[PDB]
């Protein structure tokens, strides 16, 4: 039948906006979902969206004939620096399909064969950092995973070394990028965005956007002048042509793609590695099984591509970490035409839906009643997973283009971590999830004990 959907508390002309005036808005939405169910209405002044938490409704939302990717307010704000790169373009914008057609083969699993040596280069730097800590010291887990993922995308992205393991003070590029992201998210909570108060905020924003462009613009410009060819995405974008239009990407869009690769993949992949290690130390039997596979499979000083492919249980560990805490926890859709969702909720052309992925992944009609448990063996048989039940990489043609890159990196790095060290949760760490663009376990720290295996 036609059902009216619930809606959390409203505050006059501010509507539900005050409910996200928190440092952890996604986690606050998960609680509201718990309280209200599989769908609820959320309004802000001038805006409406419907938050979806059940596989039954989300599978319909994932029907591309009915729904397409929406640029949420958050993505509209990130667009001020990511431009018409793949992540912040409408599906119907010409530069979305051109960039997509040109870059997709460069992100295939086969393409990872090509990036593997550079990924191994930064992974080795991580392991050697940890090999060199003094016995009284400890590891700052999300910080080190972020040094790793940023450096890996820079090196495979455009043959540039950020050298994050050589410095605590971030590259000025990284400083401005992180700061631009913080401002874009902070903007979502402002009722009066134009108060003079936010005036220096706007100021720093344009300075940050200039730091980013001038580095990336200069890198592209130098590469074109030198004519060098490398095993990186930038070479691909300068030589590639869209078979459909027959056109290449221009230099401005290439810059937006490179800025996009840095933002969109660095924080998500580091958060995945951080959550994976969290769950492993909280579940010592799972850690043991993973480390035994790593020891069995990674028989060389240097892992090969083929060996990484053999880390099946490590892969399951990662997918289960993605199930419980998908680090890009939500994506937005719009109805292409009038349609009725689940036989109960009529939608008009243009209406926005938000997929709350952590809630989806806790649907007990799909995963059983132990959904809060960390159990990698859930992924032992992939075919047992219903379509649209597991979506940490989004949906359809607008799904993550970096998925193979992220999982190859994370599988390699976690495999090497487990090969070379035993880990201690020395502080009995209490999970604290910080929210930016993405999710990550803030203050997560461990001590490692080297297994004394050389590289
Ligand atoms: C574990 C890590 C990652 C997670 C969970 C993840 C998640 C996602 C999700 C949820 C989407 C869809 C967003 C939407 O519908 O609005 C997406 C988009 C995208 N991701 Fe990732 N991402 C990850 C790693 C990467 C990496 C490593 C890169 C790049 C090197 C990357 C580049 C992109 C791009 C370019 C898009 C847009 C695709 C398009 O619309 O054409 N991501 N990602």
């Amino acid at each position: 039948t036609i059902k009216e959907m619930p809606q959390p508390k409203t505050f006059g002309e501010l509507k539900n906006l005050p409910l996200l005036n928190t440092d952890k808005p996604v986690q606050a939405l998960m609680k509201i979902a718990d309280e209200l169910g599989e769908i609820f209405k959320f309004e802000a002044p001038g805006r409406v969206t419907r938050y979806l938490s059940s596989q039954r409704l989300i599978k319909e939302a994932c029907d591309e004939s009915r729904f397409d990717k929406n640029l949420s307010q958050a993505l509209k704000f990130v667009r001020d620096f990511a431009g018409d790169g793949l992540f912040t373009s409408w599906t119907h914008e010409k530069n979305w399909k051109k960039a997509h057609n040109i870059l997709l083969p460069s992100f295939s699993q086969q393409a990872m064969k090509g990036y593997h040596a550079m990924m191994v280069d930064i992974a080795v730097q991580l392991v050697q950092k940890w090999e060199r800590l003094n016995a009284d010291e400890h590891i700052e887990v999300p910080e080190d995973m972020t040094r790793l993922t940023l450096d890996t995308i820079g090196l495979c992205g455009f043959n540039y070394r950020f050298n994050s393991f050589y410095r605590d003070q971030p590259h000025p590029f990284i400083t401005s990028m992180v700061r631009a992201l913080d401002e874009a998210m902070n903007k979502l909570q402002r009722a009066n965005p134009d108060d003079p108060a936010y005036d220096e905020n706007k100021r720093q924003f344009q300075e940050d956007i200039k730091v980013m462009n001038d580095l990336v613009d200069k890198i592209i410009a130098d590469r074109k002048a030198s004519g060098e060819q490398s095993d990186d995405l930038l070479t691909h974008m300068l030589n590639g042509k869209d078979p459909e239009t027959g056109e290449p990407l221009d230099d401005e869009n290439i810059r937006y793609q490179i800025i996009t690769f840095l933002i969109a993949g660095h924080e998500t992949t580091s958060g995945l590695l951080s959550f994976a290690l969290y769950f492993l130390v909280k579940n010592p039997h799972v850690l043991q099984k993973a480390a035994e596979e790593a020891a069995r499979v990674l028989v060389d000083p240097v892992p090969s591509y083929k060996q990484v492919k053999q880390l099946k249980y490590v892969g399951m560990v990662l997918n289960e970490a993605l199930r419980l805490w998908p680090t890009a926890p939500a994506f937005s859709l719009y109805a292409k035409e009038d349609t009725v969702l689940g036989g109960e909720y009529p939608l008009e052309k243009g209406d926005e839906l938000m997929v709350l992925i952590p809630q989806l992944h806790r649907d007990k009609t799909i995963w059983g009643d132990d959904v809060e448990e960390f159990r990698p063996e859930r992924f032992e048989n992939p075919s047992a997973i219903p379509q649209h039940a597991f979506k940490p990489f989004g949906n359809g043609q607008r799904a993550c283009i970096g998925q193979q890159f992220a999982l190859h990196e994370a599988t390699l790095v976690l495999g090497m971590m487990l090969k070379h060290f035993d880990f201690e949760d020395h502080t009995n760490y209490e999970l604290d999830i910080k929210e930016t663009l993405t999710l990550k376990p803030e203050g997560f720290v461990v001590k490692a004990k080297s297994k004394k295996i050389p590289l």
